[PDB]
């Protein structure tokens, strides 16, 4: 199924119909970071499964939800369990729940992920508000984009300068000021490891020579796609690791450590979020 | 279909039927590059949907002609309408029309592009002889050769050291001083970014760290082919923008500014290939 | 054919109906590197396209054997024509003789390769002991590991940090030394080209900044399996040339020079790898 006009129009219709919702900010949270989404209002669960044209997502398994309602007097739609092009997805399986979202309403899109930290001044527990990126794949010609254009939701050939909102940057900034979490708050380049494997030690050591701050498995595809149909992007980062650190002393990460990091700032994170949320312009 | 030598020859033999052209020379021309086309003496002009085995281009649609003719006493072949990796076409689809060159009797090929400027000497409106390329795809297990080798075309590992002919590239220069414009003319390295979004300011500065003086889309696939069955290659990038300096002032690039500057340069280009074509060994 | 449970379970089956060998050590040897197979005592030659679920290899062609018997003493199963991803196989293609071997009791697999070199102190004949890799597939993603993760053999995101034994790496050592010819031996950062072009000359330069030091087209696949499935690894590549100081003196690369290297270090490789094997712990 190809995430074009014609489809994306009938999995809005169908959701339409269900939550009636209007939706003009989207959401897109990282493992173990998803608590938000359970203190939506009024809100309304929609299973992948049920939405024509969705992607099947049942070789993987685990939760794959819409959920609309209300957060800070702002209508949202989030996506519970989200997807990663390591799984095998196609690039049209990426695309079409983001151009549903365009479809529906959406504005204004804000996600986060977990990362590893390249940059020396990040530590474990950190966050990173997202500059600009380095894009592998797209390098190497698996860019999300590869395919035919789909002309009605945006141009041939994207121009990425201004895909992270600036404004948006410094309110995510301001409100950390306000709550006395600014230490914490960074800004940087993310690095997209396609994965599924974490950065090995002399990849590290290469992506600091390149500039990157940060390196992960996920992110930059819906930036791309929210980019090409004018969506505005807030991403962050939520450092699980320093890998450069890590290569120096012969430390390893693995899955158990990253998702205890994640408990750790989980409600922190959610605080943050919702008040952006009830912020926006 | 794959671009074997069983189908190519059934490709070369309807076009040696309809055309009657012996071409020693074939001709590919960048976006908005294409002007010299329209002036191939006694032509002929064969729509790729006629030839057997062509690839399919319907779903991008616009221009696919394969043109024979006459420029400056030289026989000629000619690609009106490039295929593009991302537009989605597969490894086959790309080299069939190359090896089709191979078995009409094709031994040069002159190659034009559009491109961003990463070396700080490179301004907008400057032309650059492609001296060597750094295959970001090709790394990353997308190189265009992936597949079973072809053994009547060429060997299994080519080698690329001399894939840009040295005094083709002087011949190029020569004419040029020849007619007081070679102070537009510098040699450079071509990154190949599969795309189809432009590079991004960081994604620029990580080209400028590795060596890179211009990026583009295209162009490499085309040379690989060629090198690997003997075809001589001249490939020269026409500069839209200088990415690195647009970085450092937060402009953007699009679609529209490229071809702007390609308007600007198309009948210099026009005068300076058919000159080249005419002075070819 | 997917590299699952079951389908390994099935050839595994048959193997074992076939040799009644139990083998815990196996081995991949390299392009003109394999002359230790024919010295497995007591063997048994089993073709690949006997065993149910082997992937199809008839399109490249020449020898595909599993091969299992004894050396030194221990207990072993070869593979005797490797497969390669610049061929087209798919990353399922790849794993599912690595996850037999796993099946059949494999804890540790020696790895051998033909590679080029990039550091300036490695010269044609020199071995490296692999300590790391910068998979450039991997970032691009073209892991082996993209896809569903076969829950039975390994985690959804392995760490690679210790994927090149130590150990193994010392014994290896150790062994030149005992037989005077430790001052061929080096240890080193591998490179992944998909491939099957050559590093072009401004590629390796690029390799030189980022901290290769020995590039190739192979081998990065194979470890990334074993080590998700907790299978030991040691790796070494044979240095067919140095592609920095052929780049300096504009000297070229072919299949015919590499192939001569290696029958000149073949009978010493052998010897190594024997006792290599008669040694493990
Ligand atoms: C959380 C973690 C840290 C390391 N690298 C990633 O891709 C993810
Ligand atoms: C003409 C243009 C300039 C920027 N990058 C490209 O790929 C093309
Ligand atoms: C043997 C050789 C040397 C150069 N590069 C490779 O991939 C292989």
């Amino acid at each position: 199924v190809v995430a074009n006009y014609e489809n994306a129009s009938m999995a809005a219709d169908y959701i339409k119909r269900v939550s009636n919702v209007l939706p003009d900010i989207g959401i897109i949270c990282g493992s173990g970071l998803g608590k938000l989404i359970e203190e939506i209002e009024e809100r309304k669960v929609i299973p992948y499964i049920n939405i024509p044209n969705f992607p099947k997502t049942t070789v993987a398994g685990h939760v794959g939800n819409l959920v609309l309602g209300s957060v800070g007097g702002r209508k949202i739609v989030a996506m519970q369990g989200r997807l990663h092009m390591y799984e095998g997805y196609s690039n049209q399986e990426i695309a079409l729940p983001i151009r549903v979202m365009k479809l529906l309403g959406v504005r204004v899109l804000l996600i986060t992920n977990l990362a590893g930290g390249i940059n020396r001044k990040l530590k474990s527990g950190d966050f990173v508000l997202i500059k600009g990126h380095i894009n592998f794949p797209g390098l190497g010609l698996n860019n999300v984009l590869v395919g035919p254009n789909q002309d009605e939701f945006g141009p041939r050939f994207p121009d990425l300068s201004n895909a992270y909102d600036r404004l948006l940057q410094q309110l995510a900034l301001k409100i950390a000021q306000e709550n006395d979490f600014q230490d914490l708050v960074h800004e940087g380049v993310y690095a997209f490891n396609g994965g599924p494997t974490y950065e090995s030690p002399d990849e590290s050591n290469m992506l600091l020579k390149l500039g990157c701050d940060v390196v992960g498995m996920s992110t930059v595809p819906e930036v791309i796609i929210a980019c090409h149909c004018g969506i505005k992007v807030l991403a962050v980062s939520l450092i699980a690791n320093n890998s450069i650190l890590d290569a120096e002393n012969d430390v390893s990460i693995n899955h158990e450590k990253v998702l205890a990091v994640a408990e750790k700032r989980a409600d922190l994170l959610q605080m943050w979020f919702k008040e952006i949320i009830t912020r926006l312009p």
